[PDB]
């Protein structure tokens, strides 16, 4: 059936897959079978993902307490304690879930139900389209960052470099994945371990935002039900009952979206907080030159795959605060006649309450806050250019 | 009659002429006879256009490949490319355009009978004056920029030069106008085309703003219609169905608003962006000297314009919400008895909805709109001037 | 009786004398005699005004044009034309106060009859204190500027010159108030008389404030009656005449707020730019050093005066905003069983309708304004801090 | 019994031996017997910490005349005067806490009795957590500054200044506590006695926060406390006395509200100003180096402490605002049948009306405050690091 569950447990078993949101029977299609047993087998991995994911960072900070802590590289030990943090917050998440899911499950099951309809791509085919958009995008991004690393590689050993150094795997990953060597011993398994490590390091920081696009496509999709049901009745005359009906579903979903909320606002407060700075760093450095096209190419890639990435998490999280609001047109449209106290509480709840996520209430993810970052970002890189400046 | 296909149809046929909006049947009185087809004399002339601007952009980026891209030169690419966006959203819009008249022509209906009648400046005249002013100042403006080139070459060749140069048409079309002759061998015709390419570029990017403006005025000028039918029951007792009548067509209002907002929200987000970044461009380049006085005026009467046709945009477009909140004051003085569910519906809708055109729902078009945009460029412009010292 | 027009008259008279906002019959107690018609003396004596003022405008700009315009001097050019335009506004204003006074003195007349009662402090008393104490603080601030300036001129000729100069009145004219002896002939009356000019300059540039605290205190007594009217009832069964009548006048003293806006739209502005222009350039000075002692001692008083003043004016003007706020607070006590229509229809009006003066509503004068204006005045004076830098 | 001023009583007596509050009876579990004398001990003891501290100022005063003000050390004569306004303030709030304690104990009583309960931490518990938690801290701070100071001094004594310095109890108070003795003959009483008044500043620079957040825990806790009352009728039919008494209830706990936020506006206010400047001299001091690893972790101790604590004030004070609107998701979810007009009221005083603490009405402590500061806090720290970076 057309469920969040079933259409969200595909990924969610990837990430189990990354180690992401431990829990078990995440793949059974009963969304009561899913719980959290800190003695499980996604545990213990999820575990090992973390232990070498600090492996990972302590190395980085060991190096760059030998080299100097900067403003430039200090974006590594930025990144390492976001996956730190996203672990540990899906960590959290995962124990909070399985009321998450029992809560949506049971407020989700009218929706499935006349006079409520399917539209033309159900809640499975969006996440599915939203998580491949997505997963693609990273694996592409992750594919020009080895390819740009290869060709780098090459071309600083094959010219301007007089040689003296025969090219090899191993050479790479001391030379290009240093940092991590210098405290472990070499091994060709230790070596491929880490590239697993990394990988998934970025699998985890795109999925951050996958799972946050997911979530806000499935609030989304009933709102938008609910829209939908509303817009049908647009010039005929509608009783009381239906309204009580609309109103009360739409209480609950109100309902729903406040509890997700409150068990995804530390997800979403580290989220927006490591696409800020990441996009303020990646935008301080589109300005420099890079050595070779294909670096250009990777570099702008990812940049505008970073900056479409944030803007299309902020845009699907403001799509609930725009559906709900999409109903308020059409009801204030409603006959004079046909209009009593339900429509009246309904228009008022709609129109002062705000229907959105909420990065711990500091915030709310709207249209108008995805405006307001633009604006806050452009003063920033404005500030920091002048940092920049010195540099060239 | 007082519509407003009937009074905007007259510069929408000198923007055809000019390449804009390509449709079939926009001379015709009748609002059902326009259509948009891809195979037309209008899409020829407008593809066309759009080859001739997509040719200036080339010939513009290669140069400044040859030269080097800097924050100065860089305006040109970002004026060809404006140009070239506003040809790719005005053919959207034009594909749209035809649902957008039939509403507009279907809604504005009962506005031209009792009890709503014409100001002392119909929708005509003031549609007329607009584009008058906007057309002349643009025509100006281009007049002062040519007297100025003009000036400047025989200023420049018949002293600081050592002459050594015969005053011609081709020097002035070779050296003033470089950059296109590059790529493309030199000829009479190629260059008056090219002069003829660049006018039509400049009235395209006034007409971006140009037709925001029109847009904007005739939808002030049925909320405005609906204000004085307000104000003409101040001290008069009103019945249900008076109310009833003013508030279906304030929604009905509503409801035209929304559905060109919809299709006008890419045209107003790049006329928007654009002018935000010439008035930020030019307020940076106000402190430099120019080398002669024709230069002074030209530079001055230019910047002027921009500020002023930008703040001219944002208040005819904050016009459509001063319209709308200007009935609440009428209605908030409704005598008590003559007090039913329809006037606190209509105050309710007015006070709580915003009614305003949008960038596509990122930001409302209203004063303090504007006011924040003037707080913003002059944040922007005393941060950049931090940019702009080591010049001077 | 207790009236804004005889509260306020004593100092429109003194305002006169000053040449501003020209008008006949401004000292009798009948509001309706006071006309503005452009064949007066009053007229004649701001005609005056006027043309000496310009006169001071084009020697300042000669002067500057001679020395060279830079961002420090230019502050006696804003100061002139702001003078000038000061002039021009009130010029209109005064030809707008006929309609503005009548209006005034209408919906004024139910707020000196029961149940309204006089505070322990009424209007004459509140205008005489605010007017005293800003004519107070203006005189005492050019008293100091005068002594600062004879002091100056006295240690500058005493010691640190070598005497070579036989200190005389004439020798100050043309010494300290030089630059408008350069286009008109010496003499001991033109100089006193160009004394005379900048005193009045001073003066208008302080009435004009004074004035906007004037109007705001008019309008904030008659809201603070209607307050304390509502408050009156608190422990009271309120039958719904009584709402009813709270209501209508409250939705008269919104008419007259509406008006009163209207027609002071145009000075608002002009006074809170020149405010915030001259509180931006007064901060970006504080830094620097002084010659003498009573120099620090009167230019921290104009600073702390100028700063007091700006923050008076907008406190005065969101007093009426707090006073309007105030009532909803009482309003929101009544009993269960006295609840009605009427009431719901105040407290929706207080609680949605900002009430307040604007700036040609570009911005609401409130407490929330003053805050942000602070908040912008330090972060503009923190980036012009970096232009300020080098100098020191 | 649960009572605000029997669980505040036991921290207000010791701030009271810190001179802070003066107030005789302040131990008396009456809340009747507690009033404002002039002539009494605790002014007396105030009186003479007072002196004592306007000593400390007068000292650092002249140090900082003697040597140079800039903007790195006038830190110690904000400190110092923010101590001063501190007590001054807490004096006027003593002069008003009688009226204060009487309304808190009048309003607070129907929270003593069902159907409202006790949560699992009653409000002495809360408060004693609060309390213990900020006083361990401080003294905490306290120990590492003093810890810092006596390693600094030996680490300066037996190298890096080739002895010739007896290491002595008084040469540590003539160093490291300079600026005092030069006013005032050397004493070890004398240096004893200037060592608890500078501990007693540190104490009550913390009771300034302490207190704000003991009182915004007393109003969150009678918030909280009618926000379970209106969650145990979630699925239950609730009849109109219920709503009457909820709505009653809520308005006197917005009635004590206004009543102390208008007495505790003032220290509201120099709270919020002392910790944004202070946090922002800490977040620009954050990037120099420190010369011992003690002197790293006091000062990072410090920071983090200071940040922590202006971000508790504002989260408790922003507690109450979203205590107010916890109630508005449970009322909007009451059944159609049971909705009269009490809930309509209640809703819009809930919706509407902000309820929060305030600083002086510019503006309202809530979470959307406390993002606003933060982002004010980057961007003034953005702004001023341009003046860091000369120095390093």
């Amino acid at each position: 059936l057309d469920l969040f569950h079933r259409a969200v447990f595909p990924f969610m078993f990837l990430a189990q897959c990354v180690a992401i949101m431990p829990l078990v029977g995440i793949r059974e299609s009963n969304p009561r079978r899913v719980r959290f047993a800190y003695k499980s087998i996604p545990m213990f991995v999820t575990l090992i993902f973390m232990i070498a994911t600090s492996i990972l960072f302590l190395s980085m900070f060991t190096h760059l307490l030998k080299i100097g802590i900067t403003a430039k590289n200090f974006v590594g030990l930025v990144f390492f304690g976001c996956v730190l943090s996203a672990y540990v917050v899906f960590i959290r998440l995962a124990k909070k879930w399985p009321a998450v899911v029992r809560i949506w499950t049971r407020t989700e099951i009218p929706f499935t139900k006349p006079p409520y309809e399917i539209p033309k791509r159900n809640l499975s085919r969006r996440v599915q389209l939203a998580a491949l958009a997505i997963i693609g995008l990273s694996l592409g991004e992750h594919a020009l960052y080895q390819v740009s690393a290869i060709l780098s590689y090459t071309r600083r050993i094959q010219m301007c470099a007089n040689i003296t150094t025969v090219p090899s795997f191993n050479n790479y990953m001391q030379t290009n994945y240093d940092y991590v060597f210098q405290l472990l011993p070499y091994s060709p398994i230790i070596a491929v371990l880490i590239l697993l490590i990394n990988g998934a390091c970025t699998f985890v920081w795109n999925y951050m935002d996958l799972f946050i696009m997911m979530i806000s496509k499935g609030l989304s999709y009933r709102f938008e039900q609910i829209t939908t049901r509303i817009r049908k009745l647009e010039h005929e005359e509608v009783c009381e009952s239906v309204f009580i009906q609309i109103r009360e579903h739409y209480v609950k979903m109100c309902e729903l979206l406040e509890f997700v909320d409150s068990a995804m606002s530390s997800l979403i407060l580290l989220s927006c907080v490591n696409n800020l700075y990441f996009v303020c760093y990646q935008l301080l450095n589109v300005f420099n030159k890079l050595r070779w096209p294909i670096n250009y190419i990777y570099f702008w890639y990812s940049l505008l795959y970073l900056i479409g990435r944030t803007a299309f998490v902020f845009l699907t999280a403001a799509d609930i605060n725009e559906e709900s609001k999409r109903g308020l047109g059409v009801l204030r449209r409603v006959s004079s006649r046909s209009w009593c106290v339900e429509v009246e509480r309904l228009i008022f709840q709609m129109t002062t309450q705000t229907v959105a996520l909420s990065g711990k209430k500091f915030y709310f993810l709207t249209r108008r806050l995805l405006f307001g970052m633009a604006g806050t970002i452009v003063t920033y890189e404005l500030v920091l250019l002048q940092f920049d400046e010195p540099n060239r």
